[PDB]
């Protein structure tokens, strides 16, 4: 079926939970043996969210190459994304090592450091120009260059230096700051505006390594971001945009990381975002 009318048909019939459970039942199951090794327990935020072995990002290290991060490679859309958990106190150096080694231009953050009164990820970037951060375990230096605070999101320019080679690179930090503590946003308008700002920066384009996108677990809000982006790109590429099937695209993405889209409300929000976004594109 088309999307907008399939949408109203699920609303009128109140069957979002049943649609979402079908997706959960059909989703791929692949091994995640490296994630579960005892030496990696303090590298995982949640025991039930792990990268598959076949798609995990490897750190360029011989001691321990593990990080909780996955490469989502969308062949028809010609887009790639790295989805990862919010960094932990003992993985902030690994996080920036990955950004460096994978040649990423942008980092997309969809959570606040504190939500619901609890810490959802480490404070992993510097908040003042004159107070830079050094990660001694991976030999990197990170400096805040500029910050632009808007009503729904903040964009930061960061300088990452590899202290071993003295090479430097400019990284863009795109921080969506207004996702509610509970539920999903009422309108997709600010989320779509944010997606378009990431696109306009070049961070999603083939001349760079894959964008790094995270929330707390790296599957819920993060899944919504890449699902919406890929579906809108396919609607621009195909002769028949009504042929784009958001459930099929989501199941393709779940071949590369488990659990993408965590609730039926996130599924409905993803539909809403693609529907409204397709009208603005034209
Ligand atoms: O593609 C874009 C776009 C291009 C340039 C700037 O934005 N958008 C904007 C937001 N959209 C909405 O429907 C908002 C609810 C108004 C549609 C998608």
């Amino acid at each position: 079926m088309e999307m907008e009318k399939e949408f109203e048909q699920i609303d009128k019939s109140g069957s979002w939970a049943a649609i979402y459970q079908d997706i959960r039942h059909e989703a791929s199951d692949f091994p995640s043996r490296v994630a579960k090794l005892p030496k990696n327990k303090n590298r995982n935020r949640y025991r039930d969210v792990s990268p598959f072995d076949h798609s995990r990002i490897k750190l360029h290290q011989e001691d321990n190459d593990y990080i909780n991060a996955s490469l989502i490679k969308m062949e028809e859309a010609q887009r790639s994304y790295i989805l990862t958990q919010g960094p932990l106190p003992n993985t902030v150096g690994h996080f920036w090592e990955m950004v460096w080694e994978q040649k990423s231009r942008g980092v997309v953050m969809l959570n606040r450091v504190m939500e619901k009164g609890s810490l959802k990820c480490a404070q992993y970037w510097p908040q003042k120009e004159e107070k830079e951060m050094i990660f001694e375990d991976t030999n990197l230096k990170l400096t805040l260059i500029s910050e632009d605070i808007k009503s729904y999101y903040t964009v930061r320019q960061l300088e990452l230096e590899n202290l071993t080679t003295q090479e430097t690179r400019e990284i863009l930090h795109f921080h969506y700051t207004t996702w509610p503590d509970f539920g999903v946003p009422e309108s997709p308008a600010s989320f779509l505006n944010f997606l378009f700002k990431v696109r306009e920066s070049g961070s999603l384009s083939p001349e760079h390594g894959p964008v790094v996108v995270h929330c707390s677990a790296g599957i819920g809000r993060s899944g919504t971001f890449c699902l919406a982006d890929t579906c809108l790109l396919l609607m621009d590429k195909r002769k028949d945009p009504s042929s784009v099937d958001i459930k099929k695209v989501l199941l393709e993405m779940r071949k590369f990381r488990m659990g993408l889209i965590q609730t039926a409300d996130q599924l409905r929000f993803s539909y809403l975002a693609v529907i409204e976004g397709a009208k603005f594109i034209m």
